[PDB]
């Protein structure tokens, strides 16, 4: 019914308030999703990320199958730029949140 949009590069710096945004799901099924935007962050300012978003991939990482801390972590362990294939998703994201 609710078709998703196709995935998209983001690409964003880590600042003093990381990379500005929560992240719910890898657990049973459910992907990551973004669940949470900090109002001037980074994830905010770049126009792009939005609650809704799955993360199909972080750094070429694939995260599709992840689980929440291995997301966590390759979120962690991205470095200062940080690249995020994200899909919207609004229709799956309600079905759990």
């Amino acid at each position: 019914e609710d078709i998703p949009r196709e995935p998209r590069r983001i690409v964003i710096h880590r600042g003093s308030t990381g990379l500005g945004f929560n992240i719910v799901g890898g657990e049973n099924g459910e992907g990551i999703f973004i669940s949470f935007i900090l109002a001037g962050g980074p994830a905010d300012l770049s126009g792009e990320l939005r609650k809704g978003d799955q993360i199909l991939s972080v750094n070429g990482v694939d995260l599709r199958n992840a689980s929440h801390e291995q997301a966590a972590i390759a979120l962690k362990n991205a470095g200062q730029t940080v690249t995020i294939i994200a899909q919207y998703k609004p229709e799956e994201y309600s079905r759990f949140e």
